[PDB]
């Protein structure tokens, strides 16, 4: 009998590693906290924040749950603004530390199980780089690293080959007094765009890539993809506005730009950008992140970044939706979680996030009583959540101020030092006339204050972080939504074998009544907020047919049930999921057959 | 001793095992004979050609040591010409037999050792076709299977929503009055684009692609690939005129089109085909070739069908070069080789096609002294030599016939019967009133004259292929060529380890002398002709410095020495290679490393 025996096991063994998913990736699994380096710490008392800073409120990091950081691009840069013209990639600027700062970051962060992720900018390069300077006096073969072309330049104005405009400005043709050709730059007047169908500039950028990859990054994150490659037939644009005159058109908005972005050829780019990525995830715990991060588009352009079932081009494009819509309702908000979840392809992993560097504050955006709502929508749905800095509390944005430097007016209230203490300037830095000057009303928003006082907007973020990395519902579940209403948005959490729903719930109306048994059937006369917007609230009792949310209210269900929604008939075209697999109490292990 | 002898064998076949390169498949050697299944060879005796015709000549493509056959497009087709028009993928028309006809063609055919390849038109179907009969009446899933749009066509006359014109004539969006929509054809009025934006259109082909790929058709060859995709956006296209007016552009020539051809994605599709046709070519023998055939198109878009070095696509397009060339010379031929093999991504396999279906026959487009030096250049390059029907020996063209069917009067010329014997029709059918009037001077031009004669151009066919398959420098070996004349071509063929290098001399000129002993260096006092143009020169003496060259004359020399081009400093930039390896003596195998 035991001769059989030995081999019945033997044979369970075998189908419990056949029938094991893949374990998810520390890019799929754990929420990530998006750092400005510039406005989040200072330690070496300068008035800018530094790496050596977020080395030192790491713990803090880990505090929230967090499993990757996706630093903003900190390199030698001579326009720390946009799009972070760099004129060093392999070099780091005076400003947040030097290459031993960022070698002691990186480590400290493996020690603590995080992980890192780094802004990459392939597309342009600055004027001061040492390609762009040997470029213009033809010297070797840095003579075609970049879009050149002849010009006419008379005494008085310079003349383009084409109508193009950049997006910041005029005429994206600027001719230079050395090289006397017009080159290409599509962003500002010293940000010249770098040629990639030069087969020598192509493998330069994988150098870079590589060159970061042995300190351990963990990952890149593209800013630029859709402006990489251009039309070679240097020919005018469509304008938006037939009857225009010429010698007019100076914005960006008035034309169409079908041969300066998405061209053929782009995605090829990326596919290799990947490729070279891929010789340093042969590791079992090392994987390298990739993203896109394509914005100002529409939605069938941004999940072609997803890849093919037979070619893989890059994990996740970066979720643009959710942080342009100033005016939130049932229906707006509906609507982008149904966009992304139609158009994405099956087996592919989404994301969201709510705000991030060029766009305005939650609270300054949407209301300080749409902050708690927006930060469960973050983490109740099936997408990786993406939080800026100062999200994670309500932070509101500033006023613009007058700087030296060439910095954008617009979308600087987002940059805004982190108010960690009530201390001066909010504990950022104990230096004076810091880069940029600290929100007014931080004695009353800051860590250490919405630690110590329960019911705030900061334990809310900790353990809805805490029940999306414990609970299976949340990490990898279904993800049903029901109809479309413009005072309440309702979708439900579920997965096979855990014979357990969430149901959340949030407002985004105006404080009206909601009835349950209107859109789910079988739930019982009571249900218990497994987590409420207002602490005050959680673990109470609520009956179905009618339930009080206010403005900025959200509640989440907890209901026991073998009535999954996903099983239904009826509920077959409005239910997704990205790795279908079932659950198993009595042997708790992760089945995909059952 | 023995001990130590074992071992010392099992590392000597472990490293032969790994120092074996990967043997050529079958479309890399061999050449390939296209054949027009309408004008090969009747059986039925009905007037047109028909595949059992194809199978009883089946031993005169073995007797021109033939790999490929690629018979071309032979479908249930309501339009004969434009690119086969299609109504029935998965039928046959009554002409070239039935479907149990096929099925004993290319039983046949593996008997013999030969491939087959068949002609694939998956962009536009027919007025006739089942789907778009389905289509007008908004029937189910295919009411979107065309590019349809709503526009306006009142009492008079149609009015398109873009300036989009086809490549036939004008106005490339037609009304019907069943859906009173326009659908996009872009080829003819009877030829609808089949919309492959569409899920279930992208899917459908996948099924008429498995359903010849288990007949055993061994590989496809796409007809118009850059023509599958078109711009969402219904823009206008950009005018070559600018000054030119409006509701006057009829012509295809007098416009650029960027909306309409090579659009981002359209390379996806044909990635796609590939991975559809790659779960047939697991076994080891059964591979399957495909082909883009893309033509009136720049060198840099053709060589993009070869794919990139981590994602296949195909295995080369068809050269559309070396066929549009009507007058033929030094530096037009030169410049067609450089042009393929300087714009081909290396380790990829290219490819040469004298003439074609929609192209002059060689005799009538070049002369009929240039019939033996095209055929020998076909055979000493690196490519896959493609050879059409009837180009074998010197077939001239035929003057446009009125026919009652819908055919194309250009272009027809090339569609004359193959000339076999000297009866009646050339042997080509036994009835009467043929499909296409057969060349005049078929009593002293056909198969069974060529043969029993010598020194005429048949045996040059014959004996090239043979030297092209017995010898291993024609097969894989490099291609070194000598600078550019205007009055000769010479190039090299060698490989390492032959000690023996083949050197390939075309005039192309004017009666011109050649002195060998400018042009390559280490050349003995005599050398001897291995393959004449002219069949009597094969054995004789021709010093370097003075040879005597005809018009139509070519000569391929073979010469011993360890001093080979590829390997001298100089000839660095213009030698290639696609297969590098080594060959030994002593050891008769093929080596990687050397
Ligand atoms: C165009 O050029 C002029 C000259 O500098 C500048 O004032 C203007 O701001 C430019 N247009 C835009 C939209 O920036
Ligand atoms: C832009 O379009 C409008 C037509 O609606 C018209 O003002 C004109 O065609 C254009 N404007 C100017 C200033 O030309
Ligand atoms: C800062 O916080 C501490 C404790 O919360 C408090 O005692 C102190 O009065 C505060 N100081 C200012 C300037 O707000
Ligand atoms: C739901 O969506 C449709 C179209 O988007 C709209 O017509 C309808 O008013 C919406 N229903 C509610 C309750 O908002
Ligand atoms: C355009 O339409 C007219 C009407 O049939 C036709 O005669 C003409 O041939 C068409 N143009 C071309 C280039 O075919
Ligand atoms: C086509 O271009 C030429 C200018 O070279 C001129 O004839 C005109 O702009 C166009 N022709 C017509 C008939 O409009
Ligand atoms: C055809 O060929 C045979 C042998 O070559 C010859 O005897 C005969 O006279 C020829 N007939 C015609 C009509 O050319
Ligand atoms: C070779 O090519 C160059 C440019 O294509 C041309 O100027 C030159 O005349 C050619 N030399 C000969 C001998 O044809
Ligand atoms: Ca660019
Ligand atoms: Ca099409």
């Amino acid at each position: 009998l035991t001769v059989a025996s030995v081999l019945v096991l033997i044979a369970a063994t075998i189908a419990i590693i056949a029938l094991s998913p893949k374990c998810l990736d520390w890019w799929q699994e754990g929420p990530m906290y998006q750092i400005y380096p510039r406005s989040f710490k200072d330690s070496n008392k300068d008035g800018n924040g530094d790496l050596k800073g977020i080395q030192d409120k790491l713990d803090y990091i880990t505090a929230l749950n967090i499993k990757t950081v996706w630093i903003t691009s900190f390199y030698k840069s001579s326009l720390k603004d946009f799009r972070y013209g760099v004129e060093d990639f392999r070099e780091v600027d005076p400003i947040f530390g030097t290459m031993e700062d960022f070698e002691n970051l990186v480590a400290a962060i493996h020690d603590k199980g995080l992980k890192l992720i780094i802004d990459f900018i392939p597309n342009h390069t600055s004027d001061k780089h040492i390609w762009f300077q040997l470029s213009r006096t033809r010297t070797g073969k840095y003579t075609d690293y970049y879009i050149w072309h002849d010009c006419t330049h008379e005494n008085g104005k310079t003349i383009p080959p084409n109508n193009w405009l950049s997006v910041y400005g005029n005429s994206s043709w600027h001719f230079d007094e050395v090289r006397n050709q017009c080159y290409f730059h599509q962003f500002m007047k010293e940000q010249p765009d770098l040629n990639f169908r030069n087969p020598d500039v192509q493998e330069e950028i994988k150098e870079i890539l590589r060159f970061w990859l042995t300190k351990g990054v963990d990952g890149f994150s593209l800013d630029a993809v859709k402006f990489l490659l251009e039309a070679k037939h240097l020919r005018d644009e469509i304008q938006v506005n037939k009857t225009q005159i010429p010698d007019t058109v100076t914005q960006y908005s008035e034309l169409y730009h079908d041969f300066t972005t998405t061209q053929v050829g782009m995605h090829d780019i990326v596919r290799s950008f990947r490729q070279t990525m891929d010789q340093y995830s042969t590791e079992p715990g090392r994987y390298r992140f990739m993203g896109t991060e394509a914005y100002a588009e529409s939605i069938d352009r941004t999940v072609m970044y997803y890849g093919l079932p037979f070619i893989q081009e890059a994990d996740f494009p970066f979720n643009n939706y959710l942080s342009m819509l100033d005016t939130v309702s049932g229906n707006s908000v509906y609507e982008v979680i149904t966009s992304w979840m139609e158009n994405m392809p099956e087996g592919k992993w989404p994301n969201w996030m709510i705000g991030g560097p060029d766009s305005s504050r939650l609270t300054s955006r949407l209301g300080n009583q749409y902050v708690n709502v927006m930060n469960m929508l973050l983490f109740t749905l099936p997408g990786t959540p993406i939080t800026y800095y100062g999200e994670e509390i309500g932070m509101g944005n500033i006023v613009a101020a007058n700087l030296n430097e060439s910095y954008d007016i617009n979308t600087l209230r987002s940059k805004s030092p982190m108010q960690w203490d009530n201390s001066s300037n909010a504990g950022f830095s104990e230096a004076s006339n810091t880069w940029l000057p600290t929100n007014s009303d931080y004695h009353t928003v800051n860590v250490d204050v919405q630690k110590t006082q329960p019911r705030s907007a900061l334990k809310l973020y900790q353990d809805l972080s805490l029940l999306h990395a414990n609970e299976l519902l949340l990490n990898r579940g279904w993800f049903c939504h029901l109809r479309n209403d413009s005072h309440y948005v309702v979708y439900t959490r579920e997965l096979d074998g855990i014979d357990r729903i969430f149901i959340v719930v949030l407002n985004f109306g105006e404080s009206t009544l909601l009835n349950l048994h209107n859109m789910i059937s079988g739930l019982p006369a009571k249900m218990r907020i497994r987590l409420s917007t207002n602490s005050a609230d959680k673990g109470s009792k609520v009956d179905t047919s009618g339930i009080f949310l206010d403005k900025g209210e959200g509640l989440i269900f907890e209901h026991n049930t073998k009535n999954l929604l996903h099983r239904q008939t009826a509920f077959r075209d409005r239910c997704f999921v990205s790795n279908r697999a079932c659950y198993s109490s009595v042997l708790n292990i992760l089945y995909t057959s059952c």
